[PDB]
């Protein structure tokens, strides 16, 4: 079924502080997964079990389909 609200992920492309204490860290080819995307700041997960808050410009989902065919 769908146990929880999770299923979307992102990898970064580049690297960045989180800024902000709620804000959480990412790394140059990481694959975080997104857990709330709701807010202007895309909330994620690490692999350290961590989460925070962090843009939609060092990121991006994942998951897509054909190359031709782009959700259209």
């Amino acid at each position: 079924g769908s146990t929880m609200a999770e299923e979307v992920v992102v990898v970064a492309k580049f690297d960045y502080v989180a800024q902000q204490e709620q804000e959480l860290d990412i790394k140059k080819n990481e694959r975080l997964w997104l857990l709330d995307d709701s807010k202007s700041w895309w909330r994620v997960r690490n692999s350290m079990n961590k989460t925070g808050f962090v843009p939609s410009n060092y990121v991006e989902r994942k998951n897509s389909a054909r190359a031709a065919a782009n959700s259209s």
